[PDB]
Order: C-alpha cells, then sequence, then structure tokens
C-alpha cells in the first residue's frame, strides 16, 4: 500500500551558504486506518534527531499524504553522506529504506561557452543565443540568463546529457528580439556547479 | 506486474519506407507461475493479425519479460491511427490494455542551424560542433553528422525541449578534432523529421 519516495535538495540550495538545502522524504498512499507513519533518519548510518514532520494531509483519493524535511549541512550533501530514510507503519510487513547522497565520482569543471545565432538567424524577429556547458560532474548544475544585471525570462535549458567519457553537457538557449541583439545588449549565461570557483561563473555575449 | 509498458516506433522508421517500424508491447514482471501471457492487437479498432511476440528473456529479478512487436504501415502511423494492445493472463484481475498513436496536431518543419565552435574552444585538442534543430512538431525527429559521404562517430543529441509556443527544439554536438576543423573538412548535420521536404534536410558547416 503506502510508497516511499526520497527527493534531493536543489543543486542553487546545496552550493550557496545563504539557502538551505533539505532532503524530503514523502510517504504516499497511507490508509485511514493505519495513518501513525514513524520515521527515522540516519546520515552515513549514525541516527538524527532533527527532521521536522509536517502534520499528515488527507488527499482527494482517501488517502494520507506524509511529509517529513530533514535539513543538511551543505558540506555534508558535498562530501558525499548518504541520507537514510527509515519509514515504518503498521500498514507494511516490515520497514521501507529509501537512501539518497550525492553522485559518487570526482567532480569536474564544466566548461563554458557562448555561441552566437547563425547568419540564418536573422530573417527572424526573435534570436537564439545559446551556451554551451559541458564536462560537468556530477550532474547537478544550474543554469541562468541576464543581461544589465536583470535575469531573463525567455531561455530553455536541455536536460544534462552524458558524454561518452562519462561527464555531462547541456546546452541552455535564450530567445531574444533581435532588435536587442543588434542595439548590442551584452547577455549573460550563469552557471553554478560544485566544481567552479564560488561555485559560480559566468560568460557574457554581444555583437 | 504483470505490468504492461507500450512504445512508438524509431523515428527513422517511421519516415523511410525501406525501414519497417514497429510498435511494442513489453510485459515486465511475469510470474514463473501461470507464464502463459496473450497479446491482442487493435487497429482503430480493427483487430490485426500479424503480431510477432518474442518467446521469453527471464530476468536476474527471478521474473520473465515478454514482447510483442507489431509491425505498422508508414502512413497508417503518420496519419494518427491508434495501436491498442490488450493483454491477457490469468494472474491478472481483468484484461489489461493500452493504447499509442503519434501526437495529435499540425506537423510543424525544424529550423536547423550549425554552430560554429567558440574561439575559448579552440585553445583544446578536441572541437565542438553544434547543431541547433529548433521549432518541429511533434517531436519525433531524428539527427545524424556526417562528413565526405561517411558517417560521424562522436556526437551525442540532446533529448527533444517543449518551448512555451508548443514546438521542440534540440542540439546535437560533434566532437572532432581540431586538426580536421583547420584543415577545411565540410561536416554536415542532417534531420530526419515528417515535416521536411522529403523527410530530410542537411545543413554543412566549415572553417
Ligand atoms: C492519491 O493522491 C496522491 C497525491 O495526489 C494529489 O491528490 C490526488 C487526488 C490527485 O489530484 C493528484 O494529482 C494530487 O496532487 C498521490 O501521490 C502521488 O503518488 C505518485 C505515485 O503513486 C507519485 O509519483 C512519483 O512522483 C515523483 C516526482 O514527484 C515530484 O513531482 C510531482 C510532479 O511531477 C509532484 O506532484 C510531487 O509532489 C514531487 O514534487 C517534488 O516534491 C519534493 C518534496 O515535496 C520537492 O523537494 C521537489 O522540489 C518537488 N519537485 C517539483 C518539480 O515540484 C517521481 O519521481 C516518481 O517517479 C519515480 O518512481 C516511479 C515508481 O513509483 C518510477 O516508475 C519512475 O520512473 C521514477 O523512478 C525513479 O527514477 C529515477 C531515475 O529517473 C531513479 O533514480 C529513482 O530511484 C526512481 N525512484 C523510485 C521511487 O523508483 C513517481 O512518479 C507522486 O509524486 C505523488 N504525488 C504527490 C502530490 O504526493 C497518490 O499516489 C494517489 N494514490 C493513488 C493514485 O492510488
Ligand atoms: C526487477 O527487474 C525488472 C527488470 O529490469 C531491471 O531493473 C531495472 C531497475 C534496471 O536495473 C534494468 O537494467 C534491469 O533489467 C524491473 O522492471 C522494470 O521496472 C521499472 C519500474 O518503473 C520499469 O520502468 C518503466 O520503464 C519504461 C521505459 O522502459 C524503457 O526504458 C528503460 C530504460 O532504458 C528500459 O529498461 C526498457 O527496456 C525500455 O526501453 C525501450 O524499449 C523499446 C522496445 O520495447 C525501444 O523501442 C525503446 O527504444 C527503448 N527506450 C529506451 C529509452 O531504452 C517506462 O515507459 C515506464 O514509465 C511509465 O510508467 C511509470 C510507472 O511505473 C511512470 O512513472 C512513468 O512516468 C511512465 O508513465 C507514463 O508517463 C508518461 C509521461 O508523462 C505519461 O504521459 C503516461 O500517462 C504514463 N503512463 C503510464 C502507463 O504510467 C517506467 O519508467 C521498467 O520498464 C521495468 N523493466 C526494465 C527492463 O527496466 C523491476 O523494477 C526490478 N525491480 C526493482 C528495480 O525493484
Amino acid at each position: 500500500g503506502p510508497s516511499v519516495f526520497l527527493f534531493p535538495p536543489k543543486p542553487k540550495d546545496t552550493l550557496m551558504i545563504s539557502r538551505t538545502p533539505e532532503v524530503t522524504c514523502v510517504v504516499v498512499d497511507v490508509s485511514h486506518e493505519d495513518p501513525e507513519v514513524k520515521f527515522n533518519w540516519y546520515v552515513d548510518g549514525v541516527e538524527v534527531h532533527n527532521a521536522k514532520t509536517k502534520p499528515r494531509e488527507e488527499q482527494y483519493n482517501s488517502t494520507y499524504r506524509v511529509v517529513s524535511v530533514l535539513t543538511v549541512l551543505h558540506q555534508d550533501w558535498l562530501n558525499g553522506k548518504e541520507y537514510k530514510c527509515k519509514v515504518s507503519n503498521k500498514a507494511l510487513p516490515a520497514p521501507i529504506e529509501k537512501t539518497i547522497s550525492k553522485a559518487k565520482g570526482q567532480p569536474r569543471e564544466p566548461q563554458v561557452y557562448t555561441l552566437p545565432p547563425s547568419r540564418d538567424e536573422l530573417t527572424k524577429n526573435q534570436v537564439s543565443l545559446t551556451c554551451l556547458v559541458k564536462g560537468f560532474y556530477p550532474s547537478d548544475i544550474a543554469v541562468e540568463w541576464e543581461s544589465n544585471g536583470q535575469p531573463e525570462n525567455n531561455y530553455k535549458t536541455t536536460p544534462p546529457v552524458l558524454y561518452s567519457d562519462g561527464s555531462f553537457f547541456l546546452y541552455s538557449k535564450l530567445t531574444v528580439d533581435k532588435s536587442r541583439w543588434q542595439q548590442g545588449n551584452v547577455f549573460s549565461c550563469s552557471v553554478m556547479h560544485e566544481a567552479l570557483h564560488n561555485h559560480y561563473t559566468q560568460k557574457s555575449l554581444s555583437l
């Protein structure tokens, strides 16, 4: 009956000390007559006792969805500690365990290139600015466009794709009106990854 | 299980008359006891007669996989016919079903731009040729690289991404030795998609 789902922190969260990276253990499909769900958290095998279990919430399909949220230290996540959520409930034969961590393997620093649009992309009102980020590991990364300090709206990012040698690459596309690229605005592609200095770099682009 | 998955034909196959496009019904996790799975196959409400059930496979999860494949007309699939696979096995409460067809909607043709390498990237031994394919619908597409008629090995393609307007885009990345880029070789990105004239377009790139 009950299914357990264990979610990692957001990459922008693990990479900036101002933010609060958290692991979330989500139990769904808990019957009405065995609703008491117990949680235990282990960090690299030692039980931790500081997780905040939000009070159960009855779903419209007549099952309880219960959530528990453990906060993690940024150096704990990035040093490769394993997080074991252990969910016990009297609807279960025996308790369910789920574990989560950063990806094993040595970090690799992404190279960041910014490509300008094709000449064939001038006969349009809109134009595509491209940012290639390649050779990074593990694949937790964050890509963001801006110009003149303010963020950009119209950008899309592919998912991280596996190259032959084990590392990852992706592309981010910023659609801008040809006018602004003509005028000469500078657009910037900002990349946040653990293997970067200050965890952040930025590449700029203009006519 | 018995849990049913239904897959569509590969794109390349539905776009050339020479290849054979098949829809593929996969029953993961059949039990050793009562392993007799059955299949039936509806095309737009007409039972068809020519399916090829692959005998068995047996997994290291002491359970079985039972694939049936059904071959399809190229115009049948491109015209949006529904392909109904129905699975009868006594271990199931009642017959399972699944359906598949092409994404509904007006096919939109891809725009194909090729981007040269970044100036930054030329201080390396290897170099990334990029190919942006954008504006296409439905998202079944094929992308390949070639030079002097002969194919390329070292290219990877991102899966297709949804833009705000309902079309898709992707990038292909070919990794070549900076020496070949300078000798002046001509590299070609070849796109195969059902909205293109002759289902095929091709863009070229050189120093
Ligand atoms: C009864 O209802 C509840 C709740 O639904 C609510 O009420 C009903 C009535 C409807 O109106 C609902 O629409 C309504 O919202 C049902 O609860 C659902 O249960 C299903 C499964 O039964 C769960 O599916 C899983 O979803 C996860 C991803 O979930 C994230 O994204 C969802 C949107 O897509 C979002 O709704 C989720 O809440 C969650 O969002 C994240 O939440 C965390 C914490 O809150 C947060 O930190 C994140 O930031 C946030 N993200 C976003 C984007 O918002 C999905 O990953 C699961 O897929 C995995 O598991 C499958 C096996 O179960 C497997 O087949 C998949 O392929 C995939 O497998 C994983 O694969 C990776 C590799 O890619 C591998 O590494 C992993 O090991 C592997 N994992 C596992 C476990 O195998 C899965 O699809 C829903 O999340 C859940 N919804 C909610 C809201 O809780 C309940 O099921 C209903 N009961 C029924 C129908 O009987
Ligand atoms: C015990 O063993 C078996 C055997 O597998 C073994 O275990 C796994 C974990 C691996 O280690 C294997 O190496 C190993 O062999 C396990 O059985 C598996 O269980 C998982 C659990 O979810 C199933 O996942 C499903 O996968 C299919 C897609 O399967 C393709 O890709 C897989 C990854 O490459 C690959 O394994 C398959 O062979 C298959 O490959 C395709 O094959 C076709 C021909 O058949 C070929 O033409 C294609 O080219 C090829 N493609 C690729 C990419 O390789 C996926 O469809 C399922 O997703 C649906 O259902 C989920 C619910 O379970 C749900 O979360 C998903 O979101 C999705 O649901 C749909 O979502 C869409 C999208 O939004 C939505 O619109 C739809 O409404 C919704 N529909 C439905 C009906 O849900 C799912 O992800 C595996 O199929 C299954 N078998 C294998 C071989 O993995 C078993 O789990 C093991 N026990 C464990 C792990 O505890």
